[PDB]
C-alpha cells in the first residue's frame, strides 16, 4: 500500500517507563499509531475509494499487486474519526465514533519503527480502567511478533509502513486484513455477511501472540498462543486456520492458547464489579515472564500475574479446578487445563511455552485495542461457552454475561460511549515495576 495524503498522519504521543529496580524508572517519549486496516483506502491520484463498505474497486484493484500500487492508506484523525486520545502516560480508546468501531494501536520507538520488547526474564506493568467495558467488549493489551518496520524492508510495494500501522499478525492468522506483505487482499475477497465494513481474503497474517490482557469489567484472561513460525508469515486459504477459516485448527498457530481466566479457573469472587479486584475502579496489572534458569537466555517457563489496587499487591488466585494446580501458566498447568476442560491441546501441538519464548526472543510489538466480536460475541471471555453446554461443567463458565449478550449490533447501539484507558506503562527486570 502507498502512504496516503488525503488526511494528515500524526502519531499521538504516549510516555512510558523503563525501570531498573523498584522505585527507579525513567521516561520514554513514545507514540502510538493506528492499525492500517482501520484507515480509508484512497486511490493515489483521485482521492476516491479503492474500498467501499466491504468491496473493492475493480479498476484500481484488479489484482493484489496492482491494488497495492494504486491505493494508499489514509492518515487518521485520531480523536475525531477513531475516538483515540492520549495525555501523558494515558491512552483512551472510545468504542463507537460515527461509523467507526473500536481501534487497534501499536507503540512506536520512532515514526517508522515499532518499539520492540524482549520479554524473557522481564516484567511488564500497566494501569487500566475497565469500568466502562460491559459484556461483549474486549479492551486488549498484548504483544505480537510483528516486524519492527511494519514490513517495508521485505515488501517494496508497502510504502506506508509502521508510520501507517502496517504489518499486523496474530495467532488467528487474520484474513480480514486488506493489505498483507505489500499486496492487497482483493483476490479471493469475500464480504462479511454480518459486518458491512469487513471481509475475508485468501491471505492471512500469522505470528505468535502473548495476550497479556483481554478483559472487560466482568472477566479477564491471560493467554500465550504459539505458532510454528514465531514471527510474521503469510498463509493462504483455509490452511490459515484461525477463527475465520473453515477449520480453526487447520493451520500453523494455536487459536485457543493456554489461558488463565480466574472465573473460568473456578474463582468467581476474584475479579469483577465490587470483587477482590474491583473493576469499577482502576487497577494495576503486572505480568512476569520467567525463564527456567532465571536468566535472559533461559527458556520461558512460567508466566505470573499480580494486581495492585489501593496499594495492595494481590497475586492471581489459584485454580480451583480439579486436576489443575497453581496460579501461573506453566507447561504442567497447560497440559492439565486442556485435559480437565476437554479442549484440544493445540498449545502443545504448536510448541507451547518453548515456541512462545522463541517468539519473545525475536522481539514483540505492544498492541492496545478495543473490539467487539463478530464471530463469538466475546462469550469465550465473559459468558458460558459453548452456549449449548452445561454451565456447571468445568471450562464452560467464563463470566456472568448471558449467552445472548455481546452481539455487535446490540452493544454498538447500547454502549457507544464505552471506552478503555491504559496508562502508566512500566517495563524492566523482574520485581522492578512494583512492590514485590
Ligand atoms: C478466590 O481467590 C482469592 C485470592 O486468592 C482467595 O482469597 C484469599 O483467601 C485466603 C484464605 O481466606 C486469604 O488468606 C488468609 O488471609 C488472612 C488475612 O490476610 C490471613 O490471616 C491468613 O493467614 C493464615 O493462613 C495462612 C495459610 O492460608 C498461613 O500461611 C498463615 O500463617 C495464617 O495461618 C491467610 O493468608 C487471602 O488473604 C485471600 N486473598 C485476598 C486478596 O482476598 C479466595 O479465597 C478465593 N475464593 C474462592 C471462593 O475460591
Ligand atoms: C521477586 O520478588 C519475589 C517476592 O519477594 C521473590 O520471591 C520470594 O522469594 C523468596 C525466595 O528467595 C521466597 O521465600 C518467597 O516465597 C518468594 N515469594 C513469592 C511470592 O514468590 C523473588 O525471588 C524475586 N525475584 C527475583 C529474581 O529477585
Amino acid at each position: 500500500q502507498q502512504a496516503g495524503t488525503a488526511t494528515a498522519e500524526n502519531h499521538p504521543p504516549l510516555t512510558w517507563q523503563e525501570c531498573t529496580a523498584p522505585g527507579s524508572c525513567t521516561t520514554q517519549n513514545g507514540a502510538v499509531v493506528l492499525d492500517a486496516n482501520w484507515r480509508w483506502v484512497h486511490d493515489v491520484n483521485g482521492y476516491t475509494n479503492c474500498y467501499t463498505g466491504n468491496t473493492w474497486d475493480p479498476t484500481y484493484c484488479p489484482d493484489d499487486e496492482t491494488c497495492a500500487q494504486n491505493c494508499a492508506l489514509d492518515g487518521a484523525d485520531y480523536e475525531g474519526t477513531y475516538g483515540v486520545t492520549s495525555s501523558g502516560s494515558s491512552l483512551k480508546l472510545n468504542f463507537v465514533t460515527g461509523s467507526n468501531v473500536g481501534s487497534r494501536l501499536y507503540l512506536l520507538q520512532d515514526d517508522s519503527t515499532y518499539q520492540i520488547f524482549k520479554l524473557l526474564n522481564r516484567e511488564f506493568s500497566f494501569d487500566v480502567d475497565v469500568s466502562n467495558l460491559p459484556c461483549g467488549l474486549n479492551g486488549a493489551l498484548y504483544f505480537v511478533a510483528m516486524d519492527a518496520d511494519g514490513g517495508v524492508s521485505k515488501y517494496p510495494n508497502n510504502k506506508a509502513g509502521a508510520k501507517y500501522g502496517t504489518g499486523y499478525c496474530d495467532s488467528q492468522c487474520p484474513r480480514d486484513l486488506k493489505f498483507i506483505d505489500g499486496e492487497a487482499n482483493v483476490e479471493g475477497w469475500q464480504p462479511s455477511s454480518n459486518n458491512a465494513n469487513t471481509g475475508i481474503g485468501d491471505h492471512g497474517s500469522c505470528c505468535a501472540e502473548m495476550d497479556v490482557w483481554e478483559a472487560n469489567s466482568i472477566s479477564n484472561a491471560v493467554t500465550p498462543h504459539p505458532c510454528d513460525t514465531p514471527g510474521q508469515t503469510m498463509c493462504s486459504g483455509d490452511d490459515c486456520g484461525g477463527t475465520y477459516s473453515n477449520d480453526r485448527y487447520a493451520g500453523t498457530c494455536d487459536p485457543d492458547g493456554c489461558d488463565f481466566n480466574p472465573y473460568r479457573m473456578g474463582n468467581t469472587s476474584f475479579y469483577g464489579p465490587g470483587k477482590i479486584i474491583d473493576t469499577t475502579k482502576p487497577f494495576t496489572v503486572v505480568t512476569q515472564f520467567l525463564t527456567d534458569d532465571g536468566t535472559d537466555t533461559g527458556t520461558l517457563s512460567e508466566i505470573k500475574r499480580f494486581y495492585i489496587q489501593n496499594s495492595n499487591v494481590i497475586p492471581q488466585p489459584n485454580s480451583d479446578i480439579s486436576g489443575v494446580t497453581g496460579n501461573s501458566i506453566t507447561t504442567e498447568f497447560c497440559t492439565a487445563q486442556k485435559q480437565a476442560f476437554g479442549d484440544t491441546d493445540d498449545f502443545s501441538q504448536h510448541g507451547g511455552l518453548a515456541k512462545m519464548g522463541a517468539a519473545m526472543q525475536q522481539g514483540m510489538v505492544l498492541v492496545m485495542s478495543l473490539w467487539d466480536d463478530y464471530a463469538a460475541q466475546m462469550l469465550w471471555l465473559d459468558s458460558d461457552y459453548p452456549t449449548d453446554a452445561d454451565p456447571t461443567t468445568p471450562g464452560i463458565a467464563r463470566g456472568t454475561c448471558p449467552t445472548d449478550s455481546g452481539v455487535p449490533s446490540d452493544v454498538e447501539s447500547q454502549s457507544p460511549n464505552s471506552y478503555v484507558t491504559y496508562s502508566n506503562i512500566k517495563f524492566g527486570p523482574i520485581n522492578s515495576t512494583f512492590t514485590a
